[PDB]
């Protein structure tokens, strides 16, 4: 990874072991939650393309969805081969090279020349571009390994409305709609799907309750259930 | 964050894996309570608008309570914007755009507009106020996260002053209680039920008394405070 | 705190969440016991008023006696404003303030004011002042919730000398009471308190014999019990 | 290891006591492994074969691995230095002798040797090509000690095809047999060791479809929670 | 603790919780033992009086230990006052000043000031007077919290002599025993006390023996069965 | 230790119990194998004299073994004696003093007067000197309590030619014999005492075989102790 | 204190040897504080504290009467 | 080998089977250290381990006298 100092500094300073794999840990608790692709798009974030390139390498697990992550990224590298075809050097001597998608990907392309890229006019961040196909990657496969979906859940019998609407707030986010139909979702669907009694409860209420009148309600119909939030 | 004085603002380092795994265990294990709050301080400190928001969203669980804590912000942001119109832009090289609400929260501002202000000279401190912003409604979101309630409140069977007291006082912070409600709930509650001999005494100190004087009252005359006797 | 080991110039730092965590776990898991008193001070070291009111505000439990701890460094805050009259604005144009009372104890301060005033020559020693206001606040609580007297421990009829000189020393250092007090304790309290066995070779040790020689007599009471006795 | 800045000078410095803390650990718990080999390569990034020969003597067990290790490298270095003879002078301080494979191994050399080349410009990188050899016996004993071959590997008859192709794709990394034969074990033996219903459904798919939709399809099959997630 | 932070100058630095937590453990695991003084030396490494003395105070019972303890350094601080072994003789006025007893205990200095006499020549190292204060009352408490003693310790007819020499040893340690005792203990009575075959081996041998010829003879004999062993 | 070698900023930086925890762990968990030696020297990079002595007293266990070391290291500083240069001339003679036997251990010498040999010509370092004496009193009785089980390791009727040949290297590792025995002991008791069914093939091989050719080996023998083999 | 016996009775014994005792002040002041409580009766500890630690020595005297009994039965005379 | 026939009946045996082998004397040093003494009786398998190959072979007939013939024991009188 490379660190900016004042005034035209900038140098590289390599990774703790520990922090590297500071990602993969949270995947061995959570699997592929939308919460993941944070978690993993700070750690990205001011790595090198050959750093990047080792978030990948250190999982051992996974290792189907590993090489799909794979495909996403060489796609979007062909993506851009067929933008910007290479065949002519710099003809300027202050003009550094223009990249292909292999350089991008990290497997053309030396320490020097993705920092220089950086420092380049205009300059050209290969990093963040190819750091933005790690993230495809990865909220592909997270839209893909989806424990649920939101028109498949509703209300239990014993559900207070306080569980209900976290798990639907969670539900929301792995979900890809326009932001009309996630609205409608949000307005329609959610009082819609609570249970009979929870229902004459939001009704009583009426249409435009705030979520903290909406939370403390139900909870005479529904009880506590597990501890933990995490269902 | 910032890590040293003068870095610069294009290539910056976000926050750590390992600061948000030591918060994202204890949030979703532990939810929300006081002691959250001076160690959200010790963790965000000089944290950029992109570095808050990766520390909020990078939390899987209790997904209602953060769609307050955002409601919340774009409540107050939306009040600084009422009052601080946008500001006309530079008028030369080196000197930046001022944060419209919405640019301060991490909206419409991306991150070397975030960092670049706050290595600025003077430095101008966006996710400070931003932090003001989260801590505001952090106090919130406890409260419902709060157990029991300090208004519907008795003292036990055979619950001593002196061990009530405590439990009163640890009820009565969970809630963030003011000194004029602070003094309400003593006079409705606290010395509201006590034993007649004892209650001379406590009618004198009233509720403006401090706890030393309060609590340690009565060690020489009446019953017990407690309904069921003593001997 | 106030750091001077991250460059050759001063700086401020942001406390850490495992300060926070070690300080509040002897006074949450044990109650308050003379073992707070180093505890805060080896962990306060560095610290401005505002750590200070942080390394107060943050232990969960105990809610009641850190009200009275609260209180009591207050009442300290309002003595220096009755002694050292102030005034909020400069004694002339281009001058800081002097810190009032209040400033002391952070209320009316800011993180700027804290650190204009300790990196001053020599310094201006807010947080210096407002720990020895807490340690003398320590003083009164680990007195108050004591669970013990030194007036009421004394050598039983198959005790060692060793065992009460145990307990004597630790509940001796837990009382606040004035030294000339201190030293009849030492002197005539624990003399006089002794079994009717060792009350002879005290004597004839008498009161200037070496800690040793009095352990080391009057050991075979009860018999020897060492094998037996929990450590 | 070797570090610090090449203008203000390189400077040698003490392996961390954590570090090595965490690899015996490590070691002990998931032995050679491939995400092994990458927390190797960026624990050895600074290293100088010294080094290199300090960190694999503290491993502890695996002594058959590290005698097969220990001849794959010997016998690179011998291959090396056959291949490569060094006709250098006798040097003095300011000049440095080029290496021999003996060298590369660490085994002529001690560290001010390895301090000088590392330091030329360009590099000679005795680490870097003392590293690429233990990688080399690495994955060679990794393979040897594989759970379980690709031959070997099937989809029982209530098996899931997704718990299928993740171990097809992870028995797949382990093996060192030729990349053309790794097409026909990818696009042949995953049909035709998958239970019946799935070789319908993949037959019927074909090598044109892709990785997305070969990796959706087949899970009607493999129990009730397969079900729910396509419905 | 004073630390180097490689600008020019000496620097305090606040202590660790990580060397508190691992000496309140330490007392408390194995209670006063051996092992538990070398760990104190390590640390103590750069700590000052006041860093020591708050590490003295944090424990909490043993207060009969912690007074003899008290007591030994003071009479090693008296010591060191009139021996002055840091004299300075006669000198011109506005030198450094001699320090006596009570600076090096630093009841009449301050931090500063024993720095000062670090950095002026011939250095003094205030911090390691004290240690060696400290660790030689430790040396008695181990002793005393000994009941074990040389001339008393036996040995079974099944044990074998191994045992008894590593338990001899550990005995010989908390007591720090002279020559003229080690030589009488080794040759006679640990002989004697040695079991039957041992003793009929060893005294053919040299019952005067080294210990590494004592550790290599007794082959066969005691201990578990008589044959299938290598000692 | 000391930090920073080859350079004009050489400094201390303090022992870490990270460093002793290991080394007191290993010795309890296995004492005295072969890979505790460079545990040592991998601790032991830049070690003071200080630093060496604390490491070997942290131990509580092996008190008799670790009183031979102090033996052997003791034999070690009389030996540098023996050969030290005889002292004759002036007293004093104006410049720093040549190390005896007690100083390298560190028992004479201290921090200031260790760094004037290291700046004084030619270098002399007193603890690289001091890890030589302390790694042959480790290998003292690392060759005396010597597992002693070549001989004795066979393998029955279903042994796949693994854990047991790991074994076998484990205690020939163990072994302190010349290389002379140890090329014997690799082409007769390895193959000759070999699972039979492998043993026939072994011997068509070639017995004087490498590891790596000898765990390829034994393919298509048939059996049960083939079909639980893996690979 | 016995457990008959006033305070009245008590604090006149407790004065004569104080009186008698070569013990410094501020310990006679600890004494008449703390020990003087803590060596009366373990009921009367009770009243003295409703009393409250800054009454005279008029109040002192005036508690626990009742529990002495009448004038005629024990003659302090 | 055990202990059924003397030390001097096995060590003659053992010398003669040393006498057939061809492996280098550092190897037969390492067999009359390790494989001879440990199949000894442990009466005087102390004695016999630093003897070993190093000092004369007469001396090992010093020890072990009394043992008995050919037949079963397990230790020395």
């Amino acid at each position: 990874p490379i660190v900016q100092n004042l005034q035209g500094q900038m140098v590289h300073q390599a990774i703790s072991p520990r922090t590297l794999n500071a990602w993969v840990k949270v995947v061995e608790e959570k699997a592929f939650s939308p919460e993941v692709i944070p978690m993993f798009s700070a750690l990205s974030e001011g790595a090198t393309p050959q750093d990047l390139n080792t978030m990948l390498n250190t999982v051992g697990g996974h290792q189907a969805a590993m090489q799909m992550l794979k495909e996403t990224i060489n796609e979007e590298a062909a993506e851009w081969d067929r933008l910007h075809p290479v065949h002519a050097g710099p003809i300027e001597p202050g003009q550094m090279r223009e990249p292909r998608g292999s350089d991008i990907a990290g497997t053309t392309s030396t320490l020097q020349e993705q920092i220089g890229w950086m420092t380049h006019n205009p300059p050209i961040p290969v990093g963040e571009i190819y750091k933005r196909w790690i993230i495809l990657g990865l909220n592909k496969i997270v839209r893909m390994y989806s424990p649920t979906s939101i028109l498949d859940i509703r209300q239990g019998p014993k559900e207070p409305f306080r569980d209900y609407v976290d798990r639907f707030y969670k539900t929301l986010r792995a979900e890809q709609a326009s932001q009309e139909v996630k609205n409608w979702m949000t307005e329609t669907l959610l009082v819609q799907n609570a249970n009979p009694d929870c229902k004459t409860i939001l009704k009583a209420l009426g249409p435009a309750a705030t979520l903290e009148e909406m939370m403390t309600a139900c909870q005479g119909v529904g009880g506590p259930g597990h501890k933990a939030r995490v269902l």
